């Protein structure tokens, strides 16, 4: 859809890449930690501390990220370029 | 560079384009957050009464400004919609 705006695409992005990854194993509504780390090595930029992020997202602590607990990641990532830009 | 960094850029420059018009340049004004509603999605125009509720609903520090990390749960709102809506499409 064209007539979205740059922040409902980014938006809608944030939305299918999360489930573009938790459909490979398990539910399709949470990511394993296989799938974060997929999602994570393919979609980010960020190459022990995978398993520690793994535990500060599961705040339900089923041993599986949700997109609510998934949310909380992208806003992770946002508050890091957030805190130090530039105009 | 990917789809999903790109986004996560997007989530602050675009806080950042209202944020900066006025004020503190790391906050949102009442101004700022209804001008950045405005233009930056779609139709649905937001009447004084529903700016005045989101306002104090994000402002968790009643400085009437609304930093990022309170703005980020304005983002959460819009995702979460459109993941309800993406869930049911598929
Ligand atoms: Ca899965
Ligand atoms: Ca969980
Ligand atoms: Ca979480
Ligand atoms: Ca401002
Ligand atoms: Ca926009
Ligand atoms: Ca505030
Ligand atoms: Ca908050």
């Amino acid at each position: 859809n064209a007539m979205e705006t740059p922040l409902e695409k980014a938006l809608t992005t944030m939305v299918t890449t999360f489930h573009k990854y938790s459909g490979r194993e398990g539910s399709k509504l949470t990511l394993s930690r296989k799938e974060l780390k997929e999602l994570i090595k393919k979609e980010l930029s960020l190459g022990s501390s995978i398993d520690d992020l793994m535990k500060s997202l599961d705040k339900n602590s089923d041993q599986e990220i949700d997109f609510k607990e998934y949310s909380v990641f992208l806003t992770m990532l946002s508050m890091a370029y957030n805190d130090f830009f530039l105009e």
